């Protein structure tokens, strides 16, 4: 029982908290792509796309995957990593994929906390707000297609942890 566990899903969720806990609770050693991706690409989008564009950043996304996937490990990973095939057919055929899961409308909700003070009707406000759920849903949509198992992410750590432990039966 030694292979890699992958966490997916948006960041914000408890991955890490949750990620580190299961890490604990198994002996295992916790690891994040998106660190990793700081580590040897650097803090910014924007220098590893000006050199080498968005097919370089999701090959530098993809190297880290394989990199970071190694026996007895907990992998969190970046919210986009799903977007991919090749990521997904790599997690399912190396190790445990564990998607922490919250609502495409919460995650907009999230979005809208952090951006505006409140929402009062305007007329271009529904129509923005209606293609920002609707990219949320089609990544929701590959988030559910790579999990062997979904737990709920709006729970407090503690009560996913011990879900997955029973769920994955541990
Ligand atoms: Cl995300």
């Amino acid at each position: 029982m030694t292979e890699p566990i992958f966490m997916v899903g948006a960041r914000g969720c408890g991955m890490t908290t949750v990620g580190r806990e299961l890490a604990r609770a198994l002996g295992y050693e916790f690891v994040d792509t998106d660190i990793f991706m700081q580590h040897t690409s650097g803090m910014t989008v924007a220098d590893v796309v000006a050199a080498e564009g968005w097919p370089g950043f999701r090959r530098r996304e993809s190297e880290a995957l394989q990199a970071v996937a190694t026996p007895n490990r907990v992998v969190a990973t970046g919210g986009g990593m799903v977007l991919l095939e090749q990521n997904r057919q790599f997690m399912r055929a190396h190790g445990t994929v564990v998607y922490l899961f919250a609502p495409a409308e919460e995650l907009a909700l999230r979005l809208q906390a952090s951006l505006q003070a409140h929402q009062r009707p305007t007329l271009t406000g529904r129509p923005i707000a209606e293609e920002m759920e609707a990219v949320l849903r089609e990544r929701e949509a590959l988030y559910q297609d790579v999990a062997h198992y979904v737990v709920d992410a709006t729970q407090p750590p503690a009560a996913i942890v011990c879900e997955l432990m029973q769920t994955m039966r541990l």
